């Protein structure tokens, strides 16, 4: 099983950054929708559905730094969850060869109230394989903003 972000080298496990742009300034009320689709896509080895992934996002994700006093909610594969992850989402199978974007979106609800830089959140995601033992493998991403988000 592999990963990339933005179409770069392939990821078997580990942290990885995933950089970000999000609306400069935000109504109070409203969300920030960060739509992780567009960076991370996955894919199965092996392809053809013979030995498929099971992907699922981990309890403990949440967000980083000041943004802990922030709702949220995180959209994967079909369910909403509030963010930060009290439980494990539930299991995205991956059987195809060809790269998919991750169905994963995040949605927060906060003078400057992101930083250009900061880390925004931490998901970790899990795979196993369905034969054999299955080579569990965990993954981190860090979405990181490339900008200042700011209140008028």
């Amino acid at each position: 099983f592999s990963c990339n972000v933005d179409g770069g080298s392939s990821i078997g496990a580990g942290t990885t950054s995933v950089y970000v742009n999000l609306d400069p300034v935000i109504q109070p009320g409203q969300n920030l929708v960060v739509d992780l689709s567009q960076h991370i896509s996955c894919w199965n080895d092996y392809g053809g559905w013979y030995d498929t992934d099971h992907i699922n996002l981990v309890q403990g994700s949440a967000f980083a730094g000041s943004l802990q006093s922030y709702k949220g909610s995180l959209y994967w594969n079909n369910v909403t969850y509030p963010f930060p992850l009290t439980t494990n989402t539930n299991v995205l199978d991956i059987g195809d060869k060809t790269p998919m974007p991750l169905p994963l979106k995040l949605y927060i609800t906060p003078g400057v109230v992101i930083k250009a830089g900061e880390v925004i959140a931490r998901i970790h995601m899990y795979k196993i394989a369905t034969l054999g033992s299955g080579n569990p493998r965990n993954f981190t991403w860090n979405i990181i903003s490339n900008n200042s988000v700011v209140m008028p």
